RNA sequence: GACUUGGGCAAUGUGACUGCUGAUCAGCAGUCACAUUGCCCAAGUCUCUU
């Protein structure tokens, strides 16, 4: 209720209701595909389950 | 003991694709008969001609 922006709400509850796993994983997303071309990324994301 | 991956054996189905039969419909072709009025040649009968 701080803030009402969708937008903005998904990012704040994404940020903050989060592990610092997951923020520096969207972290290094964003560091490294912020405005590139999609046709030039092409990236694979391993998980264990 | 969780976690992960893969494979195999099952059954219960689905989605379609062809093959055959029948029916329906659209789509083309080859004809044939035959009234009507015309045209050009062949041979006939007759007026006239003679």
């Amino acid at each position: 209720y701080d803030d009402d922006d969708d937008n903005v709400n998904t990012e704040e509850v994404i940020m903050n209701f989060s592990t610092p796993k997951v923020q520096r994983f969207l972290m290094s997303l964003k560091v490294s595909f912020a405005d590139k071309d999609p046709k030039d990324i092409c990236c694979l994301v391993f998980v264990e389950r």
